[PDB]
């Protein structure tokens, strides 16, 4: 069998695949159609047990760098406690409901397993195409329901595990479609301070009363957005000034585009966040502040000059301790910022004034598509300024 | 100035161009917020004003196949008859909705003016390069303007040339796109039965008593997509027969992936009327036809096997002959499969099962988004067939 015969027709049955799953959510979406929740669960059930099936088959005839597989285990991981908690809501309250949490766990299960101990390789070409692209897009629509439908111990323990379920099954998606086109073929001093007042804020947060702690998030922001574009801005203007070749591999591409598809999300709500302030302000109302203005223009800059310089410092005495100093200090500026979304200090989906520009499906909609890229971006930047702090 | 640091900026600067123009829409789609219409296009107005100035520095500066081209100065001056008779309305009723008609025009002319007079060069690549990502962005956002605000002869002249508007600012910015990426660096005798069909079936339509006009035209539709099928089937069979080494180009890389990108429209389309039909026929209800179901599925399973044909013919006595009268079949086939959509014979927007089912805008904005495509990918398979005829 032709291999560009097989290259497209997986493309085409996994983009139809895709577009089936969004016309079912469409057909939800309208909210009075015959077209209920439940149905969608079942044929998300449906495309998890085929995946199944196929891994299934897969390891029966295959017996005949870390950083991104620690850190799909370790969020695949938590996607697991989270359907361990739904399997035991289902369990103490017990249809579509109790079966899905069920086929989630064994299909992370599976999943996980297939990634760990997957070979490159000749004679099943086709069975793998068409199963990558099957795994590729079934996570995708896993996404798009986890994004869509999150719109005693069972209330508080979702919201805190929520945006890594979303957040695995995008990245998950995003190595399974790589594996899919590839077939057949005194900087610590700062970053310290950084890090506790992380924590602080986020401990202060977390036991709030509440308008000066969101107050307190959004101050700490800023200041950590301005010197983070700082030393980012001083890095590239100490490369710019060392002229050097600036010339070279598969893994730094992907490194570059993983790092630029994450900002999507950020991007986004910072964007929604000035349009709603630039749309209040032109009402000459009091409640215009600038401090979420500065806020949203300082994401989308910080995470311009962040994504340049990284780029900049993988495809390329005192000029070494400033480079040492600044990757270091963007490190622990990138955890501190990690932490703070990563453990409840989610404050966004309360504002108000997006609440109203946008509406309030609408602003948690976004939120729930950036708030798990931010995350995976932020991490990203850490292992990127690791590997760069290494060279 | 490091290349790869203009390549990433450029990039970094268009999507966020997309992301603050999608916030103005999604702040506009609320109906509540301050965010107007009046805002939206005044902003695609400032973006259409920069971009004229840049293209009249580049034009300034540069002074010190055909079957595209043809295509996009074509639906250029569709996009511009009706941007003549938005100025006449506007000149006859008479504050936005007059200025944006006619930056339109002139950003038209412009960038007719500009695709034409191209040349591939190197001193000024950041301008080019930012440039060049101002106008696919820019295309982008005015492709999301037609699309979502399109949901005497003023009325009746714009139901037959949106079509052409919305098709020609997807395709102009799929273009720019590829140019961008770039920078530095017997079957007549079946024909003719069915180009008559055609015309006959439009004009028994646009006289029309009409029920039986849209069943005319999905009866013709399902006849059509099963003997294309089959043609295109036969010609991947005489393919298979023959075995041949099926290797060896740009071009033609973009051919096959503009030809899959376009069919996104019609799945989605074909996909929304599955789901809808499946799920009226649930209810047990005298309203499921097999008629849409099937039309639906041929309209999926046509343009896979089509796209695998025209991609197998490209990439590649009486089988000489077969596949004259195949490639020559297709050719008239989708020739008349163009002229209906395009001649205004669009009976979708009335269908009341996916007008209840997914709701009015939805449904509008869902074929908004198809029927032009839809209109694109005949006409590119038709250029397709007829350079696969000539080989
Ligand atoms: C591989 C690429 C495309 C990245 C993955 C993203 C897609 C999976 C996204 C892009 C656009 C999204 C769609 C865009 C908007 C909608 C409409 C939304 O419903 C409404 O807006 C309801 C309208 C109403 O209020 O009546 C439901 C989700 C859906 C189908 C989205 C589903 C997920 C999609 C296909
Ligand atoms: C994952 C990467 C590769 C791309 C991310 C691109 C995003 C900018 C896109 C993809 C999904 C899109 C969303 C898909 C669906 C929705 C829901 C939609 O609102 C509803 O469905 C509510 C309807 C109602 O309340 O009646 C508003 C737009 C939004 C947030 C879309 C905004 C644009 C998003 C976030
Ligand atoms: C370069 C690639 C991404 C192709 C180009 C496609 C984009 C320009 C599309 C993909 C998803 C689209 C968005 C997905 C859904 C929405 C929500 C829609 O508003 C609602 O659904 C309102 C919700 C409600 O009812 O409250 C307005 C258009 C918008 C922002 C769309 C604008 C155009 C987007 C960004
Ligand atoms: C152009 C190529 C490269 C990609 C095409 C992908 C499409 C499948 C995407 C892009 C734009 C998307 C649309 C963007 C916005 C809308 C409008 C949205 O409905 C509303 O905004 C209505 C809100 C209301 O009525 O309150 C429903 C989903 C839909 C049709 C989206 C469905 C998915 C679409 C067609
Ligand atoms: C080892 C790696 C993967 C980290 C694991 C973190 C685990 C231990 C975390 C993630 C989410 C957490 C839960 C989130 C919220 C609640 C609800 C609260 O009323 C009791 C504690 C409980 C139930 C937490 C227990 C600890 C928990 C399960
Ligand atoms: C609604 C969302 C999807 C809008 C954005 C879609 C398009 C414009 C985005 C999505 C991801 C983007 C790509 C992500 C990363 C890279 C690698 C970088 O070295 C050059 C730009 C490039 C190649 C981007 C080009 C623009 C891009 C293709
Ligand atoms: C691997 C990483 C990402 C795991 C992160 C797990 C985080 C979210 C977990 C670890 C411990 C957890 C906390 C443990 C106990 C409590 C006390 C309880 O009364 C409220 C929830 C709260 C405050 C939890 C919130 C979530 C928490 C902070
Ligand atoms: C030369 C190529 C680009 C094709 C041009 C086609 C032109 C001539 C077509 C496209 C749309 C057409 C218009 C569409 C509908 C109406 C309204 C009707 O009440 C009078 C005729 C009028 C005003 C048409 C006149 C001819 C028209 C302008
Ligand atoms: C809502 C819409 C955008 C969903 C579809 C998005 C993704 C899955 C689609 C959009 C266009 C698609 C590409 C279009 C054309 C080609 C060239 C072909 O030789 C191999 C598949 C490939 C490379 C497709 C892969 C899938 C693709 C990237
Ligand atoms: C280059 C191609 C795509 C141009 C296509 C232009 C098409 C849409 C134009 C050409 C001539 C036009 C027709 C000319 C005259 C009339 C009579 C009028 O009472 C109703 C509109 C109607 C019936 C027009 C409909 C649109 C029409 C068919
Ligand atoms: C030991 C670890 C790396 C795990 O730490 C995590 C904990 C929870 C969630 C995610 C991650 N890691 C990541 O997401 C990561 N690391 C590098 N690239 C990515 C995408
Ligand atoms: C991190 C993300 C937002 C994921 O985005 C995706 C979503 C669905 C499918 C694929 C991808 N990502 C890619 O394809 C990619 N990223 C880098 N290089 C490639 C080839
Ligand atoms: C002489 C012509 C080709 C013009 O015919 C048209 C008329 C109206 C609208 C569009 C087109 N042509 C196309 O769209 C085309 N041809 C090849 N590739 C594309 C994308
Ligand atoms: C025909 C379409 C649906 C256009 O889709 C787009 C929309 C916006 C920007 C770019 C593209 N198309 C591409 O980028 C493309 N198509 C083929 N090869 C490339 C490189």
């Amino acid at each position: 069998y032709p291999q560009k015969n097989a290259e497209l027709l997986s493309a085409q049955y996994g983009t139809n695949l895709l577009l089936l799953g969004v016309s079912v959510m469409l057909a939800l979406a309208a909210q009075s159609g015959p077209v209920k929740e439940e149905h969608l669960l079942s044929f998300i059930t449906v495309l998890m047990l085929v995946q199944l099936v196929w891994m299934l088959c897969y390891m029966i005839r295959r017996e005949r760098a870390s950083w991104i597989r620690g850190g799909l285990t370790m969020l695949a991981l938590l996607s697991l406690i989270m359907d361990a908690f739904r399997i035991g809501y289902f369990v103490g309250y017990h249809a579509a409901l109790g079966v899905y949490p069920i086929v989630h766990a064994l299909h992370t299960i599976s999943q996980v397993h297939f990634l760990w101990f997957h070979i490159k390789d000749k004679k099943y070409e086709t069975f793998e195409r068409f199963g990558v692209i099957h795994a590729v897009f079934t996570n995708l629509l896993l996404w798009c329901n986890g994004v869509m439908s999150e719109t005693s111990m069972f209330s508080t323990s979702l919201y805190y595990l929520y945006p890594f379920n979303i957040e695995y099954h995008i990245f998950v998606s995003a190595m399974l479609f790589v594996m899919w086109k590839n077939i057949g073929r005194l900087g610590p001093l700062g970053g310290l301070v950084a890090l506790a007042s992380s924590v602080s804020v986020l401990v202060v947060y977390l036991i709030h009363m509440h308008e000066a702690a969101v107050s307190m998030f959004y101050y700490y922001g800023v200041a950590m957005m301005a010197c983070m574009c700082v030393g980012s801005g001083t890095g590239l203007l100490v490369y710019r000034m060392e002229n050097r070749p600036m010339d070279t591999n598969p893994a730094r591409t992907l490194d570059t585009e993983l790092l630029l598809a994450s900002s999507l999300g950020s991007w986004l709500m910072s964007w929604c966040s000035v349009v709603a302030s630039v749309a209040e302000a032109g009402q000459k109302s009091p409640s215009f502040s600038w401090t979420s203005l500065t806020y949203s223009l300082l994401l989308v800059l910080e995470k311009c000059i962040q994504n340049l310089f990284i780029v900049e410092s993988l495809y390329r005495g005192r000029k070494r301790q400033i480079l040492k100093n600044i990757c270091m200090f963007l490190f622990m500026c990138n955890i501190s910022l990690w932490i703070l979304p990563a453990f409840g200090c989610r404050p966004q989906y309360d504002n108000p004034l997006e609440n109203e520009t946008f509406g309030t499906s609408v602003w948690t909609t976004v939120l729930n598509v950036a708030i798990p890229l931010n995350l995976f971006y932020r991490m990203h930047s850490v292992a990127s300024l690791f590997e760069v702090f290494r060279k």
